[PDB]
């Protein structure tokens, strides 16, 4: 068998077997096959696709090249959760500790971000002292304890994946339906899980730009899981512009906050209790979606979920203090408004250019090597649909530099306004079971 | 510039820039841009292809990356010849000494297998001690002193193309007419011929399966050649099924003196002579093509022919009396025959899985840093039109390997048969000049 000749088949837009899929994968991880051969098989991918049936044995070939993680000592359903990438998505901040609060067991590893998509783990620095490199004996012991750990990405798991991923990077190759699912569900699995929700961005802050590709895309991942016996599912959720009101770090743990006391923005609510929903459905936890929200819902009224929040955070070496004094939490030196041009209704705010402006600011980096201003960021105050008045704020700039014009340009360039009434657009697409 | 913002755009559809593709190719070739990212735009440019200026910019840059000789020294007019690629085409070994023997001088450049197809250089080191790779300066010494020279590029000749075609050749981006033009058409360019005679294969065997895709190409490279004031003209021949019986190298070699005596497959030596007579009236050492014909056909029952063959050895080092003997050529030590499953006409048949077989063998490279065998390959026995019985031999095998079920089932899928009679495919379609 000749790497040559499956290049070609892909090029030709043939069908590549189990049998050479799993040839591929292991030749590449054990260094037999160059990664000049790679990365021309994955630019053919990228024109090219993948059947469900090709994409499934991408992702299981991947999972064979690792470890996979036994989370048995934990008893009962325990449920995981995994976006495919946003601006301003502050959802597994709320989520998590929400549903652990009605005893849902949530098992997570997150990631850091990069360009303009944000990263979980870079948000959960953002508060002091919380430590994200957690070993697989202290993760169980988490999850036994609190109910819920949420940890970075460690080692281990699909060496295959972390060395596509980033010859990917590099050959402009990321973008691709089958190397998107078989990149996130090889880890979901290898994680160890029962349950697994996925939430798939649709729109210009996400990689799914058209509403047909983030249909594709949840479609394949919840076949994937249910190939190997988890419970998979999954929600399709708007990202044409930011989720909420602030994109950056410490900004939008304390927006995470407000939403669990109560006080959230609409959007990010309404999102959360639909995601948890599903969670504690699928962990056994409430016998329908209706009485599952319920529980939700009370532990918010109650101030169940912000007590979980905090236990969380000491859990893991942060400063559970910040909740109910966020000064605690690193602010930003200066802060500017955009003004609205004239009278109207907004009708676009492009959420890539909101994750880029938000970057330029410190709250991104360019490259993996890059340090984070865990303070800075951007609280939009206005979002499609909303009326505006001629010299009203649409956003406002938190930075630790006075100089911003390049910042402030960007957010301009996401902007568009419109004299008449504008149709706002779903929050949820719809819910794949 | 960064390489990964320019295979983005190429990836999107758009036109690089003259100065973007010079900075391509100048990085690739001083080592700067790794080979994963340049096989990566290389397979980009398979699905989204480039414009004539893009094309002729990337020719220019390869030129560029070399240095073009000054062939004025040598009187008269030089002619260069090359072949588009195909399986079996023994062309050059025979056409090369042939009209050099007649007073044409041969300036020419050649390369190694590439994808399904063989290599000129790889079927000349068969030839034991001849060298392929001679300095500029001895290259225009012994076009003067013999009147022909065919060597290998890296000589300080288009280091860019040396690079690229290796890379191509085994990454399954051999196929792309800017691809092909570029590297064709820098090698003419730098070599410094006056007259250019291009050979396009059209069909199955080819790149180019249908003519509408040859004649194109055909086109784009002889517009290329005439724009820099070369001789350039074209003809278009059939490659629906391998040129002669041999396939490979020392069993092309063979093939070559054979024909050289007048002994050769008709198809071959008709395509010798028709593209041999073009050289001879390009260099004007003929009246006219029947008149160069007949002084080509002259000089094979004359045995001036031969005799030039082996004095073309001699000057580059190789062993002149392989031609005498051909025990001292590269055997295999093993044979076995592929036959025919019933009786009927050979109908069709699939050139391009001949040529991969005959790579699978071990008569080309899966890998760059990849060492062939010289006298591996393939002998077919019956052509289309040829009647067939059950049980008769429709090729015979040469392996350096007993197990070759894998091989032998492949040439036999490729060998399609008929009921009905079939008339023979025209060996020449069109003449572009
Ligand atoms: O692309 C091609 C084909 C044949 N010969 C070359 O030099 N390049
Ligand atoms: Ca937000
Ligand atoms: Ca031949």
């Amino acid at each position: 068998m000749r790497m040559v000749d499956l290049i070609a088949k892909k090029r030709d837009g043939k069908a590549l077997t189990k049998e050479e899929i799993e040839w591929i994968v292991r030749g590449y991880t054990n260094g037999d096959i160059p990664d000049y051969q790679m990365s021309a098989l994955a630019m053919a991918i990228y024109f090219r696709g993948m059947t469900e049936e090709e994409t499934a044995a991408l992702t299981m070939a991947m999972v064979q090249s690792g470890e996979m993680l036994d989370l048995s000592s934990i008893r009962g359903v325990k449920v995981d959760k995994h976006s495919t990438g946003g601006v301003g998505d502050t959802t597994t901040l709320v989520l998590g500790p929400l549903v652990a609060s009605v005893g849902v067991p949530v098992a997570k590893m997150s990631g850091r971000g990069l360009g303009h998509t944000g990263g979980t783990i870079d948000k959960l620095e953002s508060v002091p002292g919380f430590h994200v490199e957690i070993s697989k004996d202290e993760f169980i012991r988490l999850v036994n304890e609190n109910g819920i750990a949420i940890i970075g990405q460690t080692g281990d798991l699909t060496p295959a994946d972390k060395k596509l991923y980033a010859l990917r990077d590099v050959t402009a190759t990321v973008n691709s339906i089958p190397l998107i699912a078989s990149s996130i569900m090889s880890k979901k699995i290898a994680a160890g899980a029962d349950a697994i929700v996925l939430d798939v961005k649709t729109g210009a802050g996400a990689f799914m730009k058209k509403l047909d590709e983030a249909r594709r895309l949840a479609r394949v991942m919840v076949d994937i899981g249910k190939r190997v016996g988890r419970r998979t599912m999954a929600v399709i959720s708007d990202m044409s512009q930011p989720l909420g009101y602030a994109v950056g770090n410490a900004l939008e743990v304390k927006e995470a906050i407000e939403t669990l006391k109560g006080n959230g923005p609409h959007d990010l609510t309404e999102l959360c209790l639909t995601l948890g929903s599903h969670m504690v459905y699928l962990a056994e936890k409430a016998p329908s979606l209706d009485e599952a929200r319920r529980l939700l819902e009370e532990a918010i009224r109650s101030g169940a979920a912000i007590a979980a929040f905090k236990t969380f955070l000491a859990a893991q070496g942060g400063d559970a203090s910040v909740v109910d004094d966020l000064d605690k939490l690193p602010k930003a030196a200066y802060t500017s408004t955009v003004t609205a041009a004239a009278d109207g209704y907004v009708a676009e705010m492009a959420a890539d250019d909101i994750g880029t402006a938000a970057m330029w600011l410190g709250a991104g980096r360019a490259k993996k090597e890059d340090v984070i201003d865990l303070a800075v960021g951007i609280v939009l105050h206005k979002k499609i649909g909303d009326r505006v008045q001629k010299g009203e704020a649409l956003a406002t700039i938190h930075s630790n530099r006075p100089d911003v014009l390049d910042v402030k340009e960007k957010i301009e360039a996401a902007i568009r306004l419109s004299p008449q009434p504008v149709a706002r657009p779903p929050l949820i697409y719809e819910t794949i079971v």
